[PDB]
Order: structure tokens, then sequence, then C-alpha cells
């Protein structure tokens, strides 16, 4: 339960995604949800981290250009957490990167159209959550270490 | 413009989605673009059909059911077609279910947050495209053979 105070311009940059079956979402740092599939190219920075099993937090962009096989954290639409592995490595090539900064701190750096969980367990663009003002789900109880 | 012009409720039914490695779309007959993934269960009726390489149109319950093996038309973001195969069988339990009948006749039944590809491009469930008039992508020269 995080609102995002900022929203500013960090350029046109290489952007990454990832694919996972299931609920098609997968945890970043500190336990927020992004969406893992889409008919557009939305894509999340080179720096994001991701939480995955076998060697904790790594940068997306990472996981991607080196193919890197991992597990990552999903939520189900009760709330429960489990591990999947990611199945696509996604190269969204050169799109416009804007920097989401969290009331809590954070920082969330993706493109405008890129889908991320609110409260509720809506799958709503992380723009839209930004200008209405809504809460973005932070997963809680994942491991820590 | 392809739009709904009614929706109806027809109760809870036993719904059926697919999935496909990429692209995340599939054909329906009359060509009409729907999403292979989303984060809730977001399904279509039995009887709702896919334009199949091998067998020509198949009801999405048969498909389902008998988990077969076909290849299906979908959509890049270039807006060319392309055919892919089938890889994921989804039996999405029973849902509530509601009839989008189309300006000239054609029907939808699927539930209310089924994602459909726009005349623009963007996939949004059928109940806003409904409700906020919007035009559906139609494809044409799909070989129906």
């Amino acid at each position: 339960m995080v609102k995002i105070a900022t929203r500013k311009y960090l350029g046109k940059q290489n952007v990454y995604d990832i694919g996972v079956e299931r609920d098609h979402n997968f945890a970043l740092k500190n336990g927020f949800i992004a969406s893992a599939c889409a008919f557009h190219p939305q894509a999340l920075s080179y720096e994001t981290e991701i939480l995955t099993v076998e060697y904790g937090l790594l940068p997306i962009g990472k996981i991607v250009e080196k193919r890197i096989e991992c597990t990552v954290y999903s939520v189900d639409n009760n709330g429960n957490i489990y591990t999947q592995p990611v199945a696509q490595w996604h190269d969204r090539g050169e799109q416009e990167v804007f920097e989401y900064c969290l009331e809590d701190g954070s920082l969330i750096r993706a493109t405008k159209d890129h889908k991320f969980m609110t409260v509720d367990g809506q799958m709503l663009p992380i723009d839209e959550i930004f200008e209405r003002e809504l809460d973005l789900m932070r997963v809680d109880n994942l491991p820590n270490h």
C-alpha cells in the first residue's frame, strides 16, 4: 500500500520485460507487483531489480540480456505468494522511461503503459495509477535472504 | 466502425481460455482479436469459435476440453497476421457470461472483463469497449478454410 508521489522523465532508453505463466505477474524489490504479459511492448528500465529465488535481487536488464534461467515471485488473486520461473526474456527496444518516485523513497522506472497492481488487485497502467493517486500493492512476507 | 450495440446477461456457465507464446492474442470468427492473458480469470463461452489452421473454426470449449493441439491466428504490434500454436488450454470453471451483440448481429459471449483489441490497437475489457462506445478491431482475409 504505497502511493506514487512524483513522475519525472528519464529519456529514451533500451527497456525490458519478462514473461511468466500463472497470474502473469512478478515481484520487484520490496514487494511491488508488475504485470508479466501484454500486447503492447510495456517495459521496465534496465536497473529495475527483480527478486529471484536463486540469486536474490537482479536487474531485469541483466536477466534479459543474459537470458538468466531463474525463478521469480508471483501473487494470486487471493493475495498468496508462490514462485515460478521466467518463461520469456523480452528486449522491448527503445522507449520513453519515466521515473515514478513512491511515497516511501522507492523508485519505479518504466514505460507509462506498464501495468502494476493496486491494493484492490487491479492491474492498471502505472501512469494511470499515478494520476488517479491510487495505492500500489506492496506484498509482504517475501524472503529477505 | 465496429461497435457493440447491446449487452445481455446469460448467467453462469463453464468458460474457457487459451494461451499462446507470443503476442497473447488470437482471432475469433469474424476477425475479432481476443486477448490471451490477464491477471484475473477472463474467459469465453464454450461455443465461442476460434479460427484454426488445421480444423477451421472450432469451439473454444472443444479445444480446451479435448486439449486439441492446433494453430491459431494472432496480430503483432505492427499489424501483421501470423499463426502460432496453442500453448495452454485453460478450463476456467463457471463464471458469469454476457452476450455482446454487435451492430451487424455478430455476437461475443464472454466474461465482462475479457480483453479485446480496439481499432487503434489497445487491449481493453469488452465491458469498457461497450460502455465507452469504442471501435473493436475486426480483421478480414483470414483463411477460413
